[PDB]
């Protein structure tokens, strides 16, 4: 049976329990923490590329007012679908499953300028998401997972004084 876990769920949760925010800049920043899985339950034997896209996780965007996070206004139009696709892929279920995943590299920006980056909008919630894509199928057959331990609001500046602080303490 196919189980992907998350990595370091612990970690995810103390800043989920402040509410998570991710830096977006013009040139794309690497999340911290970063995004990692277990896999178990994949054909050892078949190739897979792994995909990694953020769907918008509300119909309006937030605010931080008085130290709260608050429903901020209407949404922005919903970002480009932008799909990373982790480094190592295409590779063996071996490969996949005999180490956590990493989405290391990954980058997040405000602004469509090139190289493999996931564009975001500012002020708006997100929820990481993980695709298994089987090579050389006829059926194209994917699995998505959804990790909601790992969402955050995109920012261009921390609003949270406590969670620059988490950010300088684990990383
Ligand atoms: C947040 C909990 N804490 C100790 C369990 C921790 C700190 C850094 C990395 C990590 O995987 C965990």
């Amino acid at each position: 049976e196919l189980r992907v876990g998350l990595e370091e769920s612990e970690l995810w949760l103390r800043f989920k329990e402040l509410t998570n925010e991710m830096i977006v800049t013009k040139n794309g920043r690497r999340m911290f923490p970063v995004l990692k899985v277990n896999v178990s339950g994949l054909d050892p034997n078949a190739m897979y590329s792994f995909l990694l896209d953020f769907v918008a996780a509300d119909n309006h965007r937030w605010k931080y007012v008085n130290g709260e996070w608050v429903p901020g206004g209407k949404p922005e139009p919903q970002a480009p679908s932008c799909v990373y696709i982790h480094p190592d892929s295409p590779n063996f279920g071996a490969h996949w499953m005999k180490a956590p995943v990493s989405f290391s590299k990954v980058k997040l920006t405000n602004k469509l300028n090139g190289g493999g980056q996931i564009m975001l909008n500012s002020l708006h919630k997100y929820e990481p998401r993980i695709h298994i894509v089987r090579v050389g199928d006829p059926q194209r057959m994917i699995t998505s997972h959804c990790f909601p331990e790992t969402q955050f609001i995109a920012v261009t500046a921390y609003q949270n004084e406590e969670i620059t602080a988490l950010k300088i303490k684990y990383n």
